[PDB]
């Protein structure tokens, strides 16, 4: 399968930018939230209780295995179709997240309506959000709603953080982060 | 009802930033997203279509009437409960927010989560999500979900825009879209 140039090259735009300004959320982070909109926390409760209320999904890496790009003119309602891989830190493959995207605007940021569906060993999950591409770009991490649909994740809810982990590869590999409740 | 001077002078904070990088989205945009999540719009139709099929509120002001912040050591955990107002651009009261708000984190980007209550002549909807206020000090526009509750809103969902607007002002002023379907 192919991968548009555009994300073969998407680190290398990254390392062109002058604007480098990285803002991670920790899991930790992320399952606060998670159990905050899920109703299963209080935010009288310590963030450590909040983790182990939460399935994670941490220190994972994902990439683009296949990425195809339906343009339009001027940009705006562009598409994308991927399939992408995730990763532990070994190296290991875990799963594919196959998805779409359509661009909502190129200027002075792009930002891109995403959905996809991941599947993993023990079970299924539903992403969607509205993403500013210029901020992963200039280093941001982005966070899309989280919806468990099958296996171990049935009937849970929350967030993933996705940004961008490696440039100086091609495609570049992103940080993702999934805590569902 | 009192303000938090941190609010108070969080315009003068945007304009101490160095890395000023507006990217709005337009309401079409923001309709396209929110007609594509709800399962109401395709990729394929054209974007006036989506603008349509939504409940629009575009142009809004939005700025604080009562903030108050409850500290924690290390800010993580910092919590902060608010009432704003909405004017039309013109400066008519549309109605009020009332929400609360947890930091999730804070160097080098600070996180917080929200949740809130906005209370408007035709109804009430709730709004979620996990912003970068160090992103919004730097002008860039975050995005929420939202979900209608009552009168026109109930049963719809979509997406609410948020991005400073005058820092000028104190407290300062925020522009602010609203679009459902
Ligand atoms: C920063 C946001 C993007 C990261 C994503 C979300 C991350 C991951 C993990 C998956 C694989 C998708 C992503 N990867 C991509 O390469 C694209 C994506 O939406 C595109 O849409 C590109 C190929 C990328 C760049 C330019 C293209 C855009 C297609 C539409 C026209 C643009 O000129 C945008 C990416 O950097
Ligand atoms: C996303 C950026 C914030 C804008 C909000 C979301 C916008 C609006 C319209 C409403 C009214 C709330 C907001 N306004 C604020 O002043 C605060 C808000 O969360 C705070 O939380 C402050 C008071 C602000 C600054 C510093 C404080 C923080 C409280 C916690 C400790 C921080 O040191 C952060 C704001 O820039």
């Amino acid at each position: 399968p192919q991968i548009d140039e555009r994300a073969m090259e998407a680190g290398a735009a990254a390392l062109q930018e002058t604007i480098v300004d990285p803002g991670p959320l920790d899991v930790t982070a992320l399952a606060v939230a998670a159990a905050l909109a899920a109703g299963l926390h209080s935010a009288a409760d310590d963030p450590a209780a909040a983790l182990d209320k939460c399935i994670v999904l941490d220190e994972l890496t994902e990439f683009a295995e296949k990425l195809v790009v339906h343009d339009r003119p001027g940009g705006i309602g562009t598409t994308v179709e991927y399939v992408e891989v995730y990763e532990d830190a070994s190296g290991v493959r875990l799963g594919t997240a196959t998805g779409n995207a359509v661009v909502l605007k190129m200027e002075p940021h792009m930002w891109q309506f995403h959905q996809s569906v991941s599947e993993l060993a023990d079970g299924s999950f539903e992403a969607v959000g509205v993403i500013d591409c210029t901020a992963m770009l200039r280093r941001m991490t982005q966070v899309l709603r989280v919806t468990g649909r099958s296996g171990r994740y049935a009937g849970k809810s929350g967030f993933m953080t996705l940004a961008i982990s490696d440039p100086n590869q091609r495609p570049p590999h992103y940080s993702v982060q999934v805590v569902l409740c």
